[PDB]
């Protein structure tokens, strides 16, 4: 287990994300669709030059499942993936110049839910989580779990876990009063109201 300091403007961002009182929270639902759909973009766009960057798995989708016991809620996708210096490197992310130009345009009006036009959507999953694991495979390397509770630090370990093949699978481990997102009907809108021009399949998992 090998654990790093994020960046001085990473932790002061998602101290703003935990900290600012704001109730659009559902936003990151939205946030970890966009990186799960431009991870796939990637892996479809290499697969037009080269069709054995598929034979990691030909499906190119998103699955969304919830797990009430667990109070986890998870976002698989089958995208490109992350090499372990992507997860060290903010998970491939341009978060530091991200964060000042997000930060510059909260102070001239703009609201936190255009944290993803400045390519740091990712952390928004700090609204509604207390711990977040993602756990990653790309071609080009082994599978990672990458994990953070915030307060200035991340780990990153080699997964022994269940091989996934390839792409990304993102456990957002709720906070206590975040339970709504574990509902169906209650993602079900979500996913209708902001993203419902995704060009893949978002399968909605039910419980038992
Ligand atoms: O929630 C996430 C977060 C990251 C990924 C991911 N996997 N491979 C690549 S590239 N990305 C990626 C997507 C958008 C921006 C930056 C990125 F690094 C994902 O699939 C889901």
């Amino acid at each position: 287990v090998e654990t790093f300091a994020f960046q001085a403007e990473i932790a002061q961002l998602m101290s703003l994300i935990i900290n600012t009182f704001y109730s659009n929270k559902e936003i990151f639902l939205r946030e970890l669709i966009s990186n799960s759909s431009d991870a796939l973009d990637k892996i479809r766009y290499e697969s037009l030059t080269d069709p054995s960057k598929l034979d990691s798995g030909k499906e190119l989708h998103i699955n969304l499942i919830p797990n009430k016991q667990d109070r986890t809620l998870t976002i698989v996708d089958t995208g490109i993936g992350m090499t372990k210096a992507d997860l060290i490197n903010n998970l491939g992310t341009i978060a530091k110049s991200g964060t000042k130009a997000f930060m510059e345009a909260l102070q001239a009006g703009a609201d936190i839910s255009m944290i993803g036009q400045f390519g740091v959507g990712f952390y928004s999953a700090y609204l509604v989580a207390e711990k977040v694991t993602v756990i990653t495979k790309h071609n080009d390397d082994e599978q990672y779990a990458w994990e953070s509770s915030a307060g200035g630090s991340f780990t990153v370990r080699t997964d022994t876990g269940e091989p996934m093949g390839r792409g990304t699978k993102v456990i957002l481990h709720l906070k206590e009063d975040q339970t709504e997102y574990l509902e169906e009907r209650r993602i079900k809108e979500i996913v209708k109201k902001h993203s419902q021009f995704i060009g893949y399949p978002i399968t909605l998992f039910v419980e038992k």
